[PDB]
């Protein structure tokens, strides 16, 4: 039997379209998983091909969680250091934040989503190494949809990377994936370090996935995800009253996302959310995407019975 929810399959569309409209956009799409099985609840697309399935898009500081994850998961970080954060240069090429943080910590990092700090981290570990890591995750691999156009993505091998490369994937460009593998490696962080393969179909029970980081790591990522949705993070917008919220904004002519889960402690829901070519009322991830994933979020949660963790302020 498939997996959508009509409701929720509802809900994304309007909320999707409004946004597209407002924002005067070319297109959208809105992939809702349920973040402990893999099936996909909703999957909506603006008329024509399924975006979520046959658009490459660099992801942007969406990569980030799994680079932080990654270096906790190995023991090359913890939570007590803190990294020198001022942007430098490998030859001509610049890396930078959108401004200067002299230090940071890792919920630093997270919370203000910077690209030096999480390029930093990146470069602990051989080119090789992060390259298995983006494959593991689903980067460059097919999803057989079964869609007209699907793409594999994009992860160049490993001994053709400079170090400018290797620090430029780490923040997510130059190498590029699919709103649904991008969903898909969401699935990591929300159920506790193992990736699923994801579902059309419904599931009885969760299927068996495949490891990535240690459980610990997972849940430790997943409460610093949730500083970027409080005051001083990156993805104010996708804040939903009553709720934790882990998420990530990202920006790519431009291609807006927002991607996020909730409950943050026990996840219910990933929802992911890409505008293309907003030309209208901001370009930006937050300001763009964020808006209906906050709506797409607190409405599915709603619908699915998923009771607020914490006070309702409206």
């Amino acid at each position: 039997a498939l997996s959508l929810d009509q409701r929720i399959q509802t809900l994304a569309y309007e909320e999707l379209n409004k946004a597209v409209e407002y924002h005067q956009a070319k297109a959208g799409t809105v992939v809702v998983l349920d973040a402990r099985t893999g099936e996909i609840l909703a999957l909506a697309n603006t008329p024509g091909r399924n975006r979520a399935v046959t658009d490459m898009i660099e992801p942007g500081s969406a990569i980030k969680p799994f680079v932080i994850a990654k270096a906790l998961d190995a023991g090359k970080t913890d939570l007590n250091e803190r990294l020198n954060t001022q942007p430098y240069k490998i030859g001509p090429s610049p890396v930078r934040d959108t401004h200067v943080y002299p230090s940071l910590d890792v919920r630093g990092i997270m919370q203000k989503s910077s690209n030096v700090g999480t390029s930093k981290l990146s470069a602990r570990f051989g080119a090789e190494e992060m390259y298995d890591f983006y494959h593991e995750l689903g980067i460059g691999v097919r999803m057989h949809s079964g869609f007209p156009g699907e793409t594999a993505g994009l992860l160049r091998n490993w001994r053709r990377w400079r170090p400018i490369e290797q620090a430029t994937m780490s923040f997510g460009y130059g190498l590029q994936l699919s709103l649904l593998q991008l969903a898909r490696a969401y699935t990591a962080l929300t159920h506790d370090g193992v990736l699923l393969p994801l579902s059309f179909e419904k599931q009885a029970v969760a299927p068996q996935g495949k490891r990535i980081f240690k459980e610990s790591t997972a849940r430790e990522v997943r409460n610093l995800m949730v500083s970027v949705t409080e005051p001083g993070g990156t993805g104010t917008a996708g804040a939903v009253d009553g709720f934790d919220v882990g998420a990530k904004a990202g920006t790519a002519k431009h291609v807006a996302t927002f991607i996020g889960f909730a409950p943050a402690k026990n996840p219910r829901v990933i929802v992911a959310v890409t505008i293309d070519e907003p030309t209208a009322h901001g370009y930006y991830g937050g300001v763009v995407a964020g808006p209906p994933f906050k709506k797409i979020m607190g409405g599915s949660l709603n619908i699915l019975g998923i009771s607020p963790t914490k006070p309702l302020t409206a």
